[PDB]
């Protein structure tokens, strides 16, 4: 089954048996997906063991995929397993359940619900500073994605449950340690059925079971809790917990993460940082309270959040099944294999991008941003299938970044690693955590 | 009121009691504000009958006018009445209803739904091509206004409604006589010159039905929108206001259309016919530009997204003649708020007005500013160039939302019509150009030129 690709005249890097071409991720994702997209051009073929995988960097290829046939070929992502309960979340369902589930949370993050959840949020804002402001009048270096880590969980544990939960808090501590042995489910995907009829799952029973536990405490009988009751008078109880389950997680841990990197790239560039100040002092003088409007106004804010997501793409990558023999932009692609569209390889090409290492905002600038391929630069994704949470997160991270902002400035220390090595192995992470010096103004 | 410039020490040329300063206009407005901007310097002020006007000449005064202080101080446009339910037009529309508006229609035109409609104008251009290929064989000189208008139609009724109206031409269409007389601005018309100078005229106007458009066009294009309903039956300029409504209302809807028919039809058609004219009367910038399109598409390849994006010299030859014919002339703004930009204070209700006609042929700006000279937009000296003194199409939140959308539609149509003709001047082609000394800008004499095939 690894002479796929020799046959359908595709290049790629030659899979070993068995292990396919997992062997060259001893770098990382991110730098087999780069070394193979100048080895072998435009469109290549790998093997994540006996599991065939092909990686498109055409737009007009990644538009068909993603937007185009979503709902008739490309709708499922990488069969994921063994997950127990957890096969009813919505990032892992697949077909009938997954437009139910669909459809079920999209209301959750509309334009009346988003501004309705500033206030919520202009509360941890303020508790945010105030922590902030404890390790600024003492000189310490602050570790960022722990004290974003904190405002990350508080936000969508009130926006999306209306329950307060307040530095060893028990959910960061459970939500984090899903943080190896997968190398195996690549290796053998017959395995996962033999967990599966057998009730075997990846993720810890402990940090499942809290959870588990926890939204019953929450169901104290309009949130994103209450679209799922309301929706139940059908939605299960145990489908119940594991869309909380990605909620929690993806609100933790996605929008702490970006925000420590957005910190670190403007500490290490203080013009950008200072620009940055002067637009928000202007907006929002006296350090007056944000509101959705104002969040959207600083365009300034936004080109540094999408330069950032351009240079740390946390997806890294984006994925579909096909689920048919289909031929797309002229080249056929068998039923069963993974469409790959390597999003760090093309936030990073240097042929769409002018110094694609350097941290620059004037890409996304009104006059430049025309110059930018939105099937490139694709940082939540694309089509039917994308980021759901995305304006949820955009906002999320603007509000506090304004927030802080209006109160303190940011300066390297000498633990700080610069430059920021990411981590070499699967998620993008830094090396090192991000530490910066804090200075009130 | 005649004394607020002289409190402020601005200067300006004296008003006359009620008309003001409109007795200027007998030249026009370009010829009034390049006298202005000589003999006053960076900053005057006029008078349009009692509303006093501030003239705003320098970068960092007009970005904070257009950008900076966009949303709190300089948001809306001068009042233009009496316009009955066209108030709800997006060119009009004043504070939230313009917010809500512009937000929504803003994803008209992405790089996405650009890449979309390149298909589509592809086929009215084989028609164009076609229909010049006939005046072509006969040695007959060309409207150009004729045939590009006709174009200009096709291409905005087709990428915004999908609705086919024009076929084969078709040189008695409706779409283009009703829209071609929607508003001609005269001053020599009374109604016009009646109101401009007077305000206390427009709220009369309002409550006798009493509009600057006709019926004629209106009710047709009332009728023709609402017939250019047909869902059930793509996602374009009509399946964005529908989605959207399930607040938009239904008037509201045909309001927005009517300004992007219009804009469709009159803007293209009018820069291309100055386009032309100074490829025929220049046939070495005519040459030079037919060879970049053949060697991006050699044996006459059809144009794509990317490969219009790939001609410099197209887009130089473009900007130059934007530059020489803003065929906004003017950008105005009103100041809702006392305020204090650049050490200068703005009384409230002060129409703040950037010359862009006056911007653009600035000697100390532009060496030459009279000629024709597309090098001034390469890449060796577009850094020379100051984005707040050329703009053709605005600059800031309240910008030309149509400004990619009609960059392409001109360099589709400029492209397929040079791969095989050429143009050059007739007996009839006035030479030098002269521009109308009316309201909107426009040449006196259509612009006629001969069409030979290659
Ligand atoms: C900087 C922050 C975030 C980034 C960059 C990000 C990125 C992404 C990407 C790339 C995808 C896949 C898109 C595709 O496959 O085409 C995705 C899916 C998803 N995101 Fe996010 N995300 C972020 C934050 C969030 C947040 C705060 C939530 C809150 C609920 C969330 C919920 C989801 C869900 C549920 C999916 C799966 C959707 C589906 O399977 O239909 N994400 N995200
Ligand atoms: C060569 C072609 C065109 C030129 C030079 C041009 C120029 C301009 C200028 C200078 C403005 C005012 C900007 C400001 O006040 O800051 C404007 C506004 C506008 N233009 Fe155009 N335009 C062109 C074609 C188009 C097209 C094709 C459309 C299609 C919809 C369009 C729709 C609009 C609208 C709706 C506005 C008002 C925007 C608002 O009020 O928010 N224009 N245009
Ligand atoms: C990396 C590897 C090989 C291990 O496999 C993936 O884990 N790969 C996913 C498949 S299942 C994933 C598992 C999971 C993780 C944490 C908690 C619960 C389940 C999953 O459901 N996570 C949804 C998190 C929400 C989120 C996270 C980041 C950005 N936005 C949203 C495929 C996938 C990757 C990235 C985005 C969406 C889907
Ligand atoms: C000569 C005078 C007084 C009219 O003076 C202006 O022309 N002044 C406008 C004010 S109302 C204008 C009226 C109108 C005209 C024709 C059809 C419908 C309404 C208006 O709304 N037309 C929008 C047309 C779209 C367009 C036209 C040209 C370039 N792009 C887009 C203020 C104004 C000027 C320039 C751009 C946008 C607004």
């Amino acid at each position: 089954s690894h002479g796929l690709f020799k046959k359908l005249g595709i290049p790629g890097p030659t899979p070993l048996p068995f292990l396919g071409n997992i062997l060259s991720y001893h770098k990382g994702f991110c730098m087999f997906d780069m070394e193979c997209h100048k080895k072998y051009g435009k469109v290549w073929g790998f093997y994540d063991g006996q599991q065939p995988v092909l990686a498109i960097t055409d737009p007009d290829m990644i538009k068909t995929v993603l937007v185009k046939e979503c709902y008739s070929v490309f709708t499922n992502r990488r069969p994921f397993g063994p997950v127990g309960f957890m096969k009813s979340a919505i990032s892992i369902a697949e077909d009938e359940e997954w437009k139910r589930l669909r459809s079920l949370l999209s209301p959750t993050f509309t334009s009346g619900k988003l501004k309705e959840m500033v206030p919520i949020i202009a509360q941890y804002g303020d508790v945010l500073v105030r922590n902030l402001r404890r390790e600024a009048e003492t000189g310490k270096p602050v570790t960022l994605k722990d004290v974003f880590g904190a405002y990350s969980m508080d936000v969508i544990t009130s926006t999306s449950f209306g329950v307060n939960i307040d530095p060893q808090d028990p959910f960061v501590e459970n939500t984090k340690k899903l943080l190896p042995f997968f190398l195996s489910i690549t290796v053998f995907p017959f395995l996962i059925p033999i967990l599966e009829v057998l009730n075997i799952c990846v993720f810890p029973r402990e940090v499942t079971n809290f959870l588990r536990k926890s939204v019953k405490r929450m169901k104290e009988s309009v949130d994103f809790l209450q679209l799922m009751i309301d929706s139940q008078n059908a939605l299960s109880d145990l489908e119940l917990v594991a869309q909380s389950i990605i909620f929690i997680f993806a609100g933790y841990e996605t929008t702490s993460s970006v925000l420590s990197f957005i910190m670190y790239e403007l500490a290490t560039h203080p013009d950008v940082q200072q620009k940055l100040q002067e637009e928000i002092d202007a907006v929002l003088p006296n350090k007056a309270p944000p509101t959705y409007d104002t969040v959207l106004q600083m365009e300034y804010l936004d080109m540094v959040v999408n330069e950032t997501l351009r240079l740390f793409p946390i997806a890294m990558r984006l994925e579909r099944v096909c689920k048919k023999d289909v031929e797309i932009n002229g080249m056929f692609i068998p039923k069963g294999v993974v469409v790959m569209i390597p999003s760090y390889a093309l936030h990073r090409d240097p042929k769409y991008w002018t110094e694609p290492e350097k941290f620059l905002p004037e890409r996304f600038s009104k006059k430049n941003k025309d110059n930018i391929d939105p099937y490139i630069y694709t940082p939540f994704g694309s089509g039917p299938r994308n980021c759901i949470g995305m304006r949820f997160a955009l906002m999320n991270m603007k509000l506090a970044l304004i927030r802080v902002l209006q109160n303190f400035s940011f300066k390297p220390c000498k633990e700080t690693q610069i430059p920021l090595k990411l981590s070499l192995g699967g998620l993008l992470q830094p090396e090192k955590p991000v530490v910066l010096k804090v200075e009130s103004r």
